[PDB]
């Protein structure tokens, strides 16, 4: 089950997201709740909240123009503090005026908890009057130091694609088996040489699986099934269709396709008066592999999310007539 204390995910750059106050579970708004917000609009955190309300989205920003800010999605304004300067009791407010590093804003994790801080400080967000459960309309103001109550949660706001899942080679760990089976018994009691079809079905024994796993939560909406290709033994690529949720820490795989047979059919020469059986040898991949997801946005922006790769895979599969 999803707990916020542990897995709240740090949000990405470029992407969509609900800002919401874990204790009171209040979301951050322009106050009023306009989706085009004035000058010097104070950020407040308020109960309201409805999917399909572009006035609630945020966007963090990192690069060479807006150096770690926050941007409010519909107006494009981004997050101040009152007057320009981060301070004890300053009035977070939206300000159509491009971030400067005395205004910096991040997401970041401290102690197990995501909190936003102004960067290079000791200054984090606190409601106004530091309740842990603060009432609708109040104020978000820059204050020094943070404690649990203030922590936040950045819940993603729109789909991504998922492009592509690069596992890092290096880092990539593999254990080999041999799964080993038999077929039933075939006596040919003639005094000539028989073709003969021996058959064996081994669902059951040969079951692949596959799992992305993350240290806080995926933290990203991608649907509710996507599929990729990797590289579940040495390089050779197998699709495995994934169905998960944002706040998930194991996301599931169904592998797509197999290299080997769970109905095998041979057509045997049994010897006069002998007995022969089919054995089956199965090679199993167990694989965990730190990966990077490579990910898109509607509009076209590519982002990146780390995760484990854990799978096993039957790859290679012999079979042999032997004597009984
Ligand atoms: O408050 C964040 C803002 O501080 C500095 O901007 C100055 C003032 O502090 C700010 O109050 C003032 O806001 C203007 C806005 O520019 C006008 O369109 C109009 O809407 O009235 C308000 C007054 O409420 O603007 C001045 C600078 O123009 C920083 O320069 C700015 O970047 C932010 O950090
Ligand atoms: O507002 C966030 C703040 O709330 C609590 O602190 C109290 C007041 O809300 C806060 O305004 C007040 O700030 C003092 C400041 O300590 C003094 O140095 C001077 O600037 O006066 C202001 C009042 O304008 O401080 C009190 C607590 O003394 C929380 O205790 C604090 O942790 C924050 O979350």
């Amino acid at each position: 089950t999803f707990e916020p204390a542990t897995d709240s995910p740090l949000p990405v750059p470029g992407v969509q997201y609900f800002l919401q106050h874990v204790q009171s579970g209040k979301y951050v708004h322009p106050h009023g709740g306009s989706d085009m917000p004035g000058n010097d609009t104070a950020l407040v955190l308020h109960h309201g909240f409805d999917e399909k309300r572009d006035a609630l989205r945020w966007v963090f920003v990192n690069d060479a123009e807006n150096k770690h800010q926050l941007k409010h999605y519909s107006s494009g304004k981004f997050v101040h503090p009152k007057g320009g300067k981060v301070g004890k009791e300053a009035t977070l407010v939206v300000h159509s005026s491009p971030g400067r590093p005395e205004t910096m804003i991040e997401m970041v994790q401290e102690d197990g908890r995501t909190y936003l801080r102004h960067t290079d400080s000791d200054y984090y967000v606190h409601p106004h009057g530091g309740s842990p459960n603060p009432g609708d309309n109040t104020r978000l103001v820059y204050y020094s130091g943070y404690r649990p109550s203030l922590a936040f949660l950045a819940i993603p706001a729109e789909t991504l694609f998922v492009d592509r899942i690069e596992i890092h080679q290096a880092q990539a760990l593999e254990s080999i088996n041999t799964i080993t089976s038999l077929s039933d018994e075939h006596r040919n009691d003639t005094d000539q040489p028989v073709q003969t079809s021996i058959s064996v079905a081994l669902e059951e024994s040969l079951q692949d699986s596959a799992q992305l796993s993350f240290e806080r939560c995926f933290g990203l909406k991608v649907g509710s099934e996507f599929e990729v290709g990797l590289p579940l033994v040495g390089k050779t690529k197998v699709s495995v269709q994934f169905s998960g949720s944002w706040k998930s820490s194991t996301i599931k795989g169904e592998v797509r396709t197999s290299a080997v047979k769970v109905q095998i059919n041979e057509h045997v020469t049994i010897p006069p008066g002998k007995c022969v059986q089919i054995r089956i040898d199965t090679r199993r991949c167990t694989k965990t592999a730190p990966a990077t997801m490579y990910l898109r946005t509607a509009s076209g922006i590519e982002v990146q999310r780390e995760t484990t790769v854990t799978s096993t895979y039957h790859y290679d599969q012999e079979v042999h007539v032997v004597p009984v």
